[PDB]
């Protein structure tokens, strides 16, 4: 299976890693649980020795990385091996050790070292300095080493075995950059070292109790709906996606309230589940002020959020919705300016520039440049002013920004009907949101590496990173280049969980 | 580390129930031969996950075996595969080969997923050839020549990006070569009269230069290769339509002798069509008489003749009138005496009825919209593939201007395909447009089963138009879904 | 002269490969004499053969083609007698019994009994006279 | 003798070539002929083991080469070894095997592989694809391999032995590029791999019958006259050489009719043997039209060629020759325009713009810019219009063009007397032609590698390629540079036979 280039690698790089043994005693496997577990479930012997790419199987070192940066943080569990992960969904509990193999093999021109340290359960989370890492049983390796480093992840236990809950704390394997990475030679800065992590269970490892296959959440794999982008819709308005886009050089952080969902499936802001609630409002007109309620007719509440669920979040826009009513044959237009002191969505009170009394259901369908400021340009990156009710907790959705090395926020855009060429940007397609909500799959790792692919040929079109808070990022090639240059036939495919600093390959074509 | 597979038996299983067990020439037995799809290159531009090659266990991988398969009706055995890479000690990057069992599917994978199969990951710097056993995982005792037989597959993908050091010449790429050879387990099964079985017949294209051939829509010499304008995407001709199996579609005939011709009885008002043999046409058998011209946006007109009567009469036709019901064998006789003639399209003009506007030969004329009958038209063809474009064979036709007539397949090709009804194995046929004299490859094309070619144009102006018409199309091998063509044309 | 081919696969006489070159001629009409060329617009040569490749070989026949031209919407019947001394196919020079000047492409489509012998019967077994050079 | 840099080559390149044996049985040597040959002639034991550079001893790989390109094509015979070749001229027949050694050793930075395949006699000539080559017993090697690859060229025979005729078909060794050549590092594109081929006979090899030493043509070595360029003359006119030159960027193909000879010694066009026939005409003046004949007085014939042997071939020129006559004290001038319909050299008929009746002998000696076109410039690269007699086979000499990688045609030029600075270009010097004709030496290989050298110091001044059809080519350094910058004291020396694609080193100095 493994064929290191030893034969033709000359002798520019070290084959095997010479290192002192782990300052740690061996730990027992199943022998412990045998007497108290209800069952001791054996696993397929074929899995027992195959070193397979872990779900957290990739990482990257680059000269941008600084010593101390965490390349990957592995916590002992079935979730470290794809096969085990699948079997996890069927059992309740486990005990055993894992065999980890990190792979490196940079050019004979690269220099640098990493450090892997085992952290005992019960230590807790603390930001470790490279020097601190030394205090734990560790191993150090040169990035050029041909043969993969093998490190045993011992199952240090206080109890007989483990269950599939959050009350469990297992041992960790933290890998950080030890010394800065620096390529010599004709330095192609596009050069970063691509690492791989593979694992296989030690024969001590065993699953414990047979249980209904899917029920537990801890075992659920992160999945994305297999649907071409074009077929999906926007989250800030009921419009179909047209293309992907990037925020102008000026715009950096964003605070959209609709179309926000955590990768675990947690809805944030005013984000609803279905499009049937997107960019709409319901309330009773007083001929002067409209008293808002949820679309269900249920009463809105200032402690609930910034505004009623589904309440449109277009900022630098002077939007006007189409309002309809039940039992009354009519269709009117409601022009709204987000500037006036009468615009207090947070208190279920807004203006009524020309609407009779009653109760309506309006759908945003026509926007225009903001009137009140100075009769100026449209800025859809902005969010409207939700009544600053000092007497009520304005629970807003936080702002997002790209945390990676030269990464930028990626938006899904659809053209919006108005007095010009407008296109509404959102963070995630509505359907994606709907999916995540259903499958509340726990997010393992700081980010999810995705590969945008053409379903027909299976050609990798782009590389993106999805962050926990619910948003994608990418590295645009040239200033002119970016995801806008990509077709909307593709689908996003989850590749592996990665660290905050996994460096992506620039997207698009620069010329 | 080893391969996650138990070895599979060879002929052992066959002996008991096959009629014979035929041995192979020992010289072939362990001689490594390059496979048809045996070439690939890894440029720094490839990303981990890109597919380098795809293989299916079968006699077709080895030309010797292939030639032999046409003499026996079965086989079982294991091949040996060798991948060889060409790299310096100054490179880096790994490749991964996964063994995919038959009965899986052609869905695309992640490099992570590729690991889940018994696999081999090699570092680019390796000097020695990488040997991987292609095992005959079987559900049955042995294989009978079928397309139903699914075999062991080998998929190769880039595992880690190619990173070359030194004064990095981005022109630098790691080339790869694939070779196979049967192992002593392999054996052919029953001796059958050579080339009689259809299932074994190899795909073949006539060994003739494009220039000497003709169009399948009108009896005109092919003068150039062209592409449909950015505006024209889907096409749907009715003549010059033929599957690689050798099945004639639409009104497509075999010989040029039936191309762009019609025969029928003139009522002095309406012309009642029939097949060229004087046989009755039938709205159910097809959308129009076999050989009936399919030139769309054109105000074309033939030169009719008759037997036993010394005469030549120009018959003008507009494809717009409600009297134009080709599907019912009834058309207009705009100024024709009664009788029964034989017309041949010889002069075209821009369509009169739309507004006296321009000609569009990419279009197809209207074949009498009969609801009662089954106007079984030949389906529209569009280019299937990421950036693949439809290739056409054009000939200049006489009229008031420049009339380059598009075509899908030279008639001669059609005549050939029908004769040798070769089964289509795989998704597309990789072809090479070679210059006969130099034996040099001028372009890489794809032939799809339905009967048409495709290619990847280099620049917006660059493409097949920039190629000489002295080349011959040579069949290389049956390619996979993942095969990406090499851009054709001279870009600079 | 057409439809002549050895089993080795060697084309003999004016025999072409495709029907697309059968019973056809292309040349420049001098309004008196027609100066022939190969269908590609390439020059014919008395030494390479007895006549242009694809040039009809119907003998005892007073045949005549239907000529066309590119960039000109036209169809003109060109009548031919294989007896006249002006009929020198071998030298790419023939009669233009009533044809305007230009360069056309003719296809044999209608035959009649030979006029010059005595207005007698047709003999398709014969071969026409290719200018005795 | 052989000292591979193993000691200091580090371990960046492979020493020995690891390859599976040749799928082929050993073949017998002399043992066969012993009983029926009249004699079995032994050869000097010193030749038996010396690996010497074969006459087809050089080849070059460059990134311009594409897989499939033939680097060299060797056919079994004495002509593969310089010593044997010389002995060949003395014997009639042979039998035996050869030992071939191809040498490579590119930088540790180059990557690439070649393939050598043995092709059985009786297969014939076919353009093989790299994949086809695999079907024959073959060997593959990496261009970096230090130690020379040794391949036995087996004498597969249908008969007992061989004779020195063309009825013989021996085994071949075709070497093609297997994978594209690509240099890494600080890529100096001037970098191409210089290969060498050396051979020595296997002790099985033996010559057969003693025969008069030179008589047979098959054995004759290609030779060039050892004379400094300056001493030679032009082929299109009786003028001494002045300097070498290149066709202007615009001119590519040429069709000169005089000064054309195949390397085997075959005269083409109107090319005569001696200068005494160059640029001359003879015929009888009719006061209006001159009826041409050969200089011998013999009658010219339209089936013979384009014009009488020696008939001047200057195209874009309005030339006028000096005409003399026998028995009549006179010297007149004959001004000729190559445009008129009266100018039918192919039919032995030309004008007589002012010449009385009789028979003359004219020598081109004065040229002027073409009158009839538009009174425009002189283009000596052109060839005049030879009467397009449709009733006669205009057997013209084909056109020539450089087939190599960035190669251009090399011309020999002499200054011609006229109204300005004119210089007549030709393909080969007349004397060279005279030589080739005498020594009809068979041409082995697609081209002959020549080295222009200063006879006094023996310094290599330039590298050129002579093609079978009779013309040289070279790679000019800069646009300003070329062979015009070289002295005319040099002599051309045959180095080795090479493939069509042998890449030459640019000539001259660019600045």
């Amino acid at each position: 299976s493994s064929v290191d280039g030893a034969s033709g690698a000359g002798q520019l790089v070290p084959e095997v890693n010479a290192s002192d043994p782990l300052a740690m005693d061996p730990v027992a496997g199943s022998s412990t649980a045998v007497a108290t577990a209800g069952q001791v479930n054996p696993i397929d012997p074929w899995i027992i020795n195959n070193f397979v790419q872990a779900p957290q199987g990739e990482f990257t070192i680059s000269p941008n990385n600084t010593p101390g940066d965490v390349l990957f943080d592995l916590s002992l569990g079935p979730h470290l091996n794809p096969f085990l992960l699948h079997l996890s969904q069927m059992y309740n509990g486990w005990v055993g050790n894992m065999r980890v193999r990190i792979m490196l093999a940079g050019n004979a021109f690269t220099a640098g070292k990493i450090i892997v340290s085992c952290i005992p359960p019960g230590f807790g989370s603390h930001n470790l300095t490279i020097a601190q890492a030394t205090l734990f049983p560790h191993v150090i390796a040169d990035v050029r080493t041909l043969d993969p480093i093998e490190v045993p992840l011992e199952d240090v236990r206080n109890v007989l075995f483990h269950n599939n809950d959050r009350n469990q704390q297992t041992m960790r394997l933290v890998c950080m950059l030890y010394t800065p990475l620096r390529t010599g030679g004709g330095t192609g800065d596009s050069f970063v070292v691509a690492g791989r992590v593979m694992t296989c269970p030690s024969p001590d490892f065993n699953f414990l109790f047979l249980v209904p296959p899917t029920v537990e959440q801890k075992t659920r794999p992160f999945t994305l709906p297999n649907l071409p982008l074009s077929s999906l819709s926007n989250s800030r308005a009921p419009l179909p996606i047209s293309s992907m886009g990037i925020s102008p050089d000026n715009v950096q952080s964003v605070q959209f309230q609709n179309g926000r969902c955590t990768l675990d499936g947690r809805l944030v802001g005013t984000t609803p589940v279905s499009l049937s609630h997107v960019a709409k409002i319901r309330g009773t007109s007083n001929g002067t002020v409209i008293n808002l309620t949820e679309l269900d007719g249920t009463p809105f509440h200032p402690f609930e959020g910034p505004a009623p669920i589904g309440f449109p979040d277009l900022g630098g826009c002077d939007w006007h919705i189409n309002m309809t009513q039940f039992g009354h044959s009519s269709q009117t237009q409601y022009d709204v300016d987000t500037t006036p002191d009468t615009f207090v969505p947070h208190l279920g009170s807004i203006q009524a520039n020309g609407i009779g009394s009653g109760n309506y259901v309006g759908v945003l369908s026509w926007i225009s440049p903001p009137s009140h400021p100075s009769g100026s340009q449209v800025d859809l990156w902005k969010i409207p002013n939700y009544g600053s009710s000092i007497t009520e907790a304005t629970h807003l959705a936080p702002s997002v920004y790209p945390p990676g090395f030269g990464e930028v926020l990626v938006f899904f855009m659809s053209k919006m009907p108005g007095p010009g060429a407008y296109n509404l940007p959102c963070l995630l397609p509505q359907e994606y949101i709907s999916h995540l909500a259903s499958e509340q799959a726990p997010t393992v790792g700081e980010a999810a590496l995705l590969h945008y692919v053409d379903p027909d040929t299976g050609r990798n079109l782009g590389e993106f990173k999805a962050y926990p808070d619910g948003f994608l990022t990418c590295v645009p090639n040239g200033a002119s280049s970016g995801p806008q240059q990509l077709p909307i036939n593709g689908v996003f495919v989850f590749v592996s969980w990665v660290s905050r600093f996994y460096q992506l390959k620039p997207v698009g074509t620069a010329s």
